[PDB]
């Protein structure tokens, strides 16, 4: 059938939820900076791996690439943003985030929030931005809502 996920990306907190369950959350008040990545199973929702990269900080960017050159092309892909994801997120990861369909991923700038829902091998489901207003702030909160499609058999 579906399943219904909810995606949040903010300054201070992220959340990943599936079916109404939470599966990822983060609020610690100086830990989990960057891109949280969740891999659901395409066809239960079973979450397969959760990983966080700190792409404010250098070489965590070459540690994504790598990652999600692993993951299965039929995979529900979410990323989102926890503070700051862009600082050092450089061009091979950015290309990688290309080709997967994210409109925002390849174009992420400093303190900008973002929420990612798609199938690896594509297409998108959902996504949302918010870009930060001044290098003194953040990017608004985002909270994505996609209901993704489920293969079976
Ligand atoms: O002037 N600067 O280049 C500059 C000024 C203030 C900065 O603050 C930092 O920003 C990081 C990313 O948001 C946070 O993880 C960190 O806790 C701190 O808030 C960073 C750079």
């Amino acid at each position: 059938r579906v399943l219904d996920v909810e995606v949040y990306s903010s300054r201070s907190k992220v959340y990943v939820a599936v079916d109404g369950t939470t599966v990822l959350e983060d609020e610690a008040r100086e830990q989990g900076r960057g891109i949280h990545v969740i891999v659901l199973n395409q066809a239960t929702g079973h979450v397969m791996a959760k990983r966080v990269f700190d792409t404010y900080s250098p070489h965590e960017d070459e540690a994504m690439v790598l990652f999600l050159n692993m993951v299965a092309p039929g995979r529900v892909l979410i990323c989102t943003v926890k503070d700051e994801g862009s600082f050092h997120l450089k061009d091979t990861a950015k290309a990688l985030l290309r080709s997967l369909g994210s409109q925002a991923g390849p174009a992420l700038g400093w303190r900008d929030t973002w929420a990612f829902v798609g199938r690896k091998g594509g297409p998108v489901f959902g996504e949302k931005h918010s870009k930060s207003p001044a290098l003194s702030s953040w990017g608004d909160p985002v909270l994505l809502k996609t209901d993704v499609p489920l293969s079976s058999a």
